[PDB]
């Protein structure tokens, strides 16, 4: 499996370690697959790069 | 629906802001979904980083 | 600009070929691009494989 | 958090709906966001259509 | 590298297996990779899902 | 065809400039498509945004 994480940027690099592997985790657990076929790619959007409802994070902030 | 989008850098917040509004009301008004329903998600791209016909926008500069 | 549109699945073409027209003047305007420069790619999500909150679009369905 | 979930073909709907659950609470519970603001996309694909070191996974699946 | 390909819909297996190999080696060669470290994602789109200028490969072959 | 290559940070310019240009060639190649059919859009991730089982590549290395 490949997974994408699209998140906000602002996330210590403790978060986002603790994030891939919890992730992998429950890939692994979840689909009897090995640690090493699961690959996260982790995209981060700055606050003006993301928007929901026509705002964008920044605005809604 | 979630648009993701994908640009060069160069553009200034101002613009980024009127597209998000933009799009986001034609998604709404097209499909007829809410506002919160719809999701944009901005890739900027340097110039190095898109190509057409083997040159990255750089070199067509 | 390129943009990917991901909607669920059920769509009629109409609705697709309206919003396809929509966007892409909505960034031709906003962005002072041209028509030209604008491509969508539309992918569909069959309810299975769509999840807010960690249920799937199909499961939200049928617990409606 | 938006996540697309890339996979081959051929899973059962019970082991998506689970995955889509636990990679929920995985992103709970490390990124400390609500379940809620968690969307999951899952895209399959087919065996033609995934190639590791230029061999597609059908292919590999056939020379074995 | 991780590398998704678009395409339209309609192409043979054959042409995507050299597509595939040949994207493979190109990496392998410009970006001093192992062919294992190489992965290649095809997503298919219909006609009906690919849009130019606002018009769909759909209608832009119809109306020609 | 639209392609979109994720590689980790770390490479010259040069470099990218040589992928693109010879991934083209093998889009024109093997598909039988004009060079300005072939658009690609590299994605450059950070050490701690791409993992393998678990362990992001600043981990790894």
């Amino acid at each position: 499996p490949i997974i994408q994480m699209n998140l906000l940027e602002g996330r210590t690099v403790e978060q986002k370690r603790n994030a891939v592997a919890a992730i992998t985790e429950a890939v692994v657990r979840t689909l009897d697959v090995r640690p090493d076929q699961v690959r996260i790619l982790i995209n981060e959007l700055g606050v003006e790069h993301f928007s929901v409802a026509g705002q964008t994070a920044a605005m809604r902030q």
